């Protein structure tokens, strides 16, 4: 009681709306949904008490590793003991295991400390200080992330040893607290009434309604008849389909748009025809419609919030028998689609091409027919025979379910492909994530965006997707946290408040201390917010030096000290945002002002070292997934021996028009290099050497040639990422260098289209200087050749995630004609010589139009 209001007042605050509006819904499907998923979730958080130190260093700190490791050399190492000042610095080597590391570990203290050691190797951790990663398991140090970015950083490894009693109370500070098919009827409804109609009084009204499922129409569109214009249309009519109520589909929706006629769209609404618990809805119906930017059968299936302002049309749903109607279970459907139907030599061949992408109308007819030859010799080709199903056709679909239900599970690619919208079938939604279960956290990890957007096609709000994102974000800590923020930052979406808003409710009933983490990220938050609507405000009418003391002194403040500081970082929960250096502190000069908060860590030394851009008043939902399809690409080359040094740095939306970025320290733009400051190391006599003299200062002497290496590498990885991704709106002020000379691209506002690019300033540093130094030019010409193939092997992966993404509600990902672009891009309707004849005729094409600069 007294810790149960806690928990719920805090909930509320957590995820921007008060539990209290739940239950004002007086909701059966609502209330059902959060008493399964507290249970569920319940049964998470009690399984994690009994896990063992090794499983719960699993759960809280994820293992980091290289994608060439998942599925020599010499190196420093520092080791310390928790709770001790003096360290140990040691040679290990890159192929030595963590267990190796901690043996030796253990014999220099032993030395140090004069007496053989009680503690084994297996009964410590390695903790990367001042992190929330740790290395263990049966990896050579190599494998590890951090180990990585310490060889190619020239820094030190500074590893503490956690001994397992150490992380089990740690465990413990972290714990919970204690029939259809008989009724040949056609289809009918009655259009009663609209409400709160805004519209031009000389034009007419009309309501037009269509059964969906998916997007194919189950039959033709019904329109009203027009009535005049006014505030409550009466309409009073019955409108039939050509489908009778026994072929109507378990996920079957009723779709409507109200218009003024003389084409002006107003309205639209849709609904779920079968309940939550497979009940055929009867009884009057209010559907509170949603402003149209006819029929939109992807839009939601629950009504509009803003009952007051929002436009409403009363339909009655007519009694179709004496009894309640449920949907048949699937023991009487497997058991219809069991009885059922010889093959040709030359149909048998005809039906491998066209199972090896649109079909022709008699192809279809073949498709169907060789239904068992396609699960028995084709099982991937699952989705294009589920795409010749007729849907509308209630023996059909009984037939289809019973060869699904005996379907082997397909690979992580089709399963993907199965989330669309286009397949909207409950059994095959649930076989998909069947298919989708083995997925590894790093693959679920990466694809984790994309499912959250599949969340907003779901029809009800208890789900096999909610289940399975649920108890995997409950299973690992680092899923768990991103989980929270794709969702909490669509909580100003009146669509999608409410099935997000429950689905947080539940993770933090499964997790109360990483409740009390996320509070202590959502109060950093609302202190940026404050501080950058004071920058705003102050910046307009005094300068920017004297703005930028008001910032800092906003920042001293107590509330603001304690809320800014000694917090997990949003962009990434194993860097800790320990002390906020205040002076160190700014912002960008642009529209929105963005604050750069800068932060540091006693603990973790350089490492600690970290900024982040608090952004609000611009949307940052395509710098993220651009940026995560950059790092998509990153792996894939990885995974082929291909390290291209790119820089898929943080982005993560946080609220409505807010976010956070990661800062790139130790970086400047291409335009600041250029603008050859006088009194600088850099200047040039021609600005041609302007970023090579950069790169010379910054590297003395035999360094230079690697920073060379370094610039090529990740100039040749983002000529092919902006190519492949159309990534457009290319200037001098948001591509960046880092002072180890790898390139990156910054500010992703314009993607998909909305030719390939090559600077001279670029081929100059790839040249050493030398105007003619074809051997160095050629060599990058063939790290984007070899780039680009990789992700043609992977084409599939960016089309079915890119697909994915349309939910979203992206203005430039929203249809299918933005998707082309990464058709042609990725030129997969082609062969691999068609298709590198083809990035070699526009990488030279991109090529004459960097040489009228030279
Ligand atoms: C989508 O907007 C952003 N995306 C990424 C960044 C990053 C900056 C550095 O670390 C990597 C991430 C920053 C922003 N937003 S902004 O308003 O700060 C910004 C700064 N700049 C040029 C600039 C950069 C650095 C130093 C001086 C000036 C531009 C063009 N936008």
């Amino acid at each position: 009681d007294r810790v149960k209001k806690l928990i719920n007042s805090q909930i509320s605050l957590l995820i921007g709306k008060g539990l209290h509006e739940f239950d004002s819904l007086r909701d059966p499907e609502v209330n059902d949904f959060r008493t399964k998923m507290r249970q569920f979730c319940e049964e998470a958080a009690a399984h994690r008490q009994q896990l063992g130190w090794v499983e719960w260093l699993q759960y809280s700190f994820p293992l980091q590793l290289e994608p060439s490791a998942r599925g020599n050399r010499a190196l420093l190492v520092n080791v310390k003991f928790e709770g001790s000042e003096e360290s140990f610095t040691f040679q290990v080597s890159t192929k030595d295991m963590p267990l190796a590391l901690m043996a030796c570990a253990l014999r220099k203290k032993a030395t140090v400390f004069r007496q053989p050691l009680v503690e084994q190797p297996e009964e410590y951790a390695l903790q990367v200080n001042g992190r929330h990663e740790y290395l263990y398991g049966n990896y050579p140090l190599c494998h590890f992330q951090y180990i990585c970015s310490c060889l190619h950083s020239g820094l030190t490894p500074h590893l503490t040893m956690v001994h397992s009693s150490s992380i089990l109370a740690m465990r413990d500070e972290q714990s919970n607290p204690a029939s259809l098919w008989s009724l040949e009827q056609p289809f009918s409804i009655e259009l009663i009434e609209g409400r709160k109609v805004n519209a031009d009084e000389r034009m007419k009204l009309v309501v037009q309604a269509g059964l969906f499922h998916g997007n194919e129409m189950l039959c033709k569109t019904v329109s009203s008849s027009e009535v005049n214009v006014c505030s409550e249309p009466v309409w009073k009519q019955r409108l039939e389909f050509d489908i009778s109520v026994c072929d109507l589909p378990r996920m079957a929706r009723l779709c409507f748009a109200l218009y003024a006629v003389v084409d002006c769209p107003i309205a639209w609404a849709n609904l779920m025809l079968f309940d939550y618990k497979d009940q055929l809805k009867t009884g009057e119906r209010c559907l509170y419609m949603w402003p149209s930017v006819l029929l939109n059968p992807a839009g939601t299936v629950r009504g509009n919030p803003n009952t007051e302002s929002a436009a409403a049309l009363v339909i009655y749903l007519p009694e179709v028998a004496p009894h309640p109607v449920y949907f048949p279970a699937l023991e009487k459907i497997l058991e219809l689609g069991r009885h059922g139907e010889r093959i040709t030599e030359e149909e048998q061949l005809q039906l491998r091409e066209i199972l090896e992408g649109e079909l022709y109308e008699h192809e279809k007819d073949l498709v169907w027919k060789m239904r068992h030859e396609v699960q028995e010799h084709f099982p991937e080709a699952l989705a294009r025979l589920l795409l010749v199903t007729k849907w509308n056709k209630h023996e059909d679909v009984a037939q289809m379910l019973y060869l699904l239900c005996s379907w082997p599970e397909l690979p992580v690619l089709s399963a993907l492909e199965l989330l669309d919208f286009s397949f909207p079938d409950c059994y095959v939604g649930s076989f998909a994530i069947k298919s989708l279960r083995k997925l590894t956290d790093d693959e679920l990890f990466q694809y984790l965006l994309q499912l959250v957007q599949v969340l907003k096609y779901e029809s009800y709000l208890d789900c096999e997707l909610t289940k399975f994102l649920l108890g995997r974000a409950l299973a690992n800590r680092k899923i768990g946290h991103f989980l929270f923020w794709h969702l909490r930052s669509e909580m100003h979406v009146p669509s999608v408040a409410l099935r997000f808003g429950l689905i947080m409710e539940a993770y933090c009933r499964g997790s109360t201390h990483h409740m009390k983490v996320l509070m202590k990220q959502g109060e950093a938050l609302s202190k940026l917010k404050a501080l950058n609507d004071f920058v705003k405000v102050s910046s307009q009418k005094t300068t920017k030096p004297q703005t930028k003391e008001m910032m800092h002194m906003c920042m001293r403040q107590e509330t603001y000290m304690e809320a800014l500081s000694h917090l997990q970082s949003p962009l990434d929960p194993s860097t800790l945002l320990e002390e906020v250096c205040v002076e160190q502190c700014t912002f960008m000069d642009s529209k929105m002002k963005p604050l750069w908060i800068m932060y540091s860590s006693e603990e973790a030394g350089s490492a600690g070292n970290v900024g982040i851009i608090f952004k609000n008043g611009d949307d940052l939902r395509q710098d993220m997934l651009t940026l995560q399809m950059i790092q998509l690409m990153d792996v894939l080359w990885k995974q082929e021996g291909l390290d291209l040094r790119m820089t898929p740095y943080g982005c993560l939306p946080t609220g409505d028009r807010t976010g956070l970025i990661e800062v790139v320290l130790h970086s400047d733009t291409i335009a600041n290099i250029q603008l050859n400051k006088s009194n600088m190391a850099a200047t040039a006599a021609f600005n041609k050497d302007a970023l090579l003299n950069w790169l010379k200062s910054k590297n003395p002497g035999e360094a230079l040639d690697r920073a060379i290496e370094e610039f090529t590498l990740s100039c040749a990885g983002y000529c092919v990422a902006t190519y492949v991704l159309g990534i457009g709106d290319r200037h001098s002020d948001n591509i960046m260098i880092r002072e180890s000379g790898q390139l990156f691209h910054i500010d992703f506002g314009h993607f998909l289209g909305n030719p390939f690019i090559l600077t001279y300033d670029f081929v100059h540093v790839i040249q050493q200087g030398k105007t003619n130094n074809s051997e160095k030019f050629e060599r990058f010409r063939g790290y984007c050749e070899r780039a680009y193939t990789i992700l043609r092997r992977h084409g599939l992966l960016f089309l079915h995630l890119f697909a994915l993404m349309r939910a979203a509600g992206l203005p430039e990902l929203s249809c299918s004609k933005d998707i082309q672009y990464l058709k042609d891009s990725l030129a997969l309707g082609k062969t691999e010589e068609e298709a590198l004849k083809h990035f070699r005729v526009k990488f030279n094409e991109a090529l004459r139009e960097s040489w009228k600069t030279k």
